[PDB]
């Protein structure tokens, strides 16, 4: 029964934009990570949460990795079919609330289960869970993460999925403090009903099956994984000189 109307023309050049977008300000090579300070990786094979406090010794990597991610994301944003025609207020509330949910979801290209890592070239920059517990963080917040990188792995999503994916989270109306819901939730259902139409039409079965459905909650994970991430973050800055270990862009998003 289910009827499938066709993409228009203006649906289309919503996904050429943001697929343009992507291509743009996410570089698969990864050939500027050398640029951050270097990663560190101290004998913790117990797990110890004293040491990695003392150390953190893969934070300020991981710091510079984030930063830039969060530049690359403002770039994204702004490039968002009707991003821009919200007030600069409300453009800087949608991307400080959305900044770690947009990295966890864009990371997911350089995840693999191949062996459960974040591998961006090399050795150096292969990032495992052991790495986040050398940056500060705990198992609270590392398992649903490695969870949700596998899940949506799993869903098989099409580029031209991913980057609506992706859009839909950072213009998102019910984020707090912003002014203009209205407008903020009719850039959204633009951008949904391209995603919907784009699966019903573009997708083949099985993948396809209760797909846009299985998309909205990864987004409801990211929202349990960003309040999770907070409480961390929070605390880990309680440690003496960890501002030094951090960027200023860092330290204004999440502190
Ligand atoms: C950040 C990106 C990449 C990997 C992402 C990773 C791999 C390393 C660990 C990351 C950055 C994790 C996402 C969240 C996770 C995190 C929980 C975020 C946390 C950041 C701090 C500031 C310490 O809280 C440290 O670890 C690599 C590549 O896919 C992109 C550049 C992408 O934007």
């Amino acid at each position: 029964d289910s009827l499938r109307p066709k993409l228009s023309e203006e649906q289309q050049r919503i996904i050429a934009i943001l697929l343009d977008a992507h291509h743009k300000t996410y570089d698969p090579t990864y050939s500027d990570f050398c640029q951050f300070r270097p990663p560190v990786r101290v004998n913790d094979g117990g797990g110890s949460v004293t040491l990695e406090l003392s150390q953190l010794s893969m934070l300020p990597h991981l710091a510079d990795l984030v930063s830039y991610s969060i530049q690359k994301v403002i770039g994204f944003a702004k490039m968002i079919p009707g991003f821009r025609d919200l007030t600069s207020e409300d453009q800087i509330v949608l991307l400080k609330s959305s900044a770690i949910e947009v990295i966890m979801l864009r990371s997911n290209e350089s995840f693999t289960m191949d062996d459960m890592s974040w591998t961006c070239g090399n050795q150096d920059y292969k990032y495992r869970v052991s790495d986040v517990t050398k940056a500060g963080h705990s198992l609270e917040l590392i398992e649903p993460l490695i969870k949700f990188q596998v899940g949506l792995k799993k869903l098989n999503l099409h580029e031209e999925e991913h980057v609506l994916l992706m859009a839909i989270c950072i213009v998102s109306p019910d984020r707090p403090g912003v002014q203009d819901a209205a407008l903020i939730e009719a850039i959204q259902d633009r951008l949904s009903n391209t995603l919907q139409t784009y699966i019903r039409c573009r997708h083949p079965p099985p993948g396809s099956h209760l797909l846009y459905a299985k998309m909205i909650q990864k987004l409801a994970d990211l929202r349990s994984l960003n309040e999770e991430h907070s409480k961390q973050y929070r605390c880990l800055s309680f440690q003496p000189e960890c501002s030094m270990k951090l960027t200023p862009l860092v330290l204004e998003v999440f502190g």
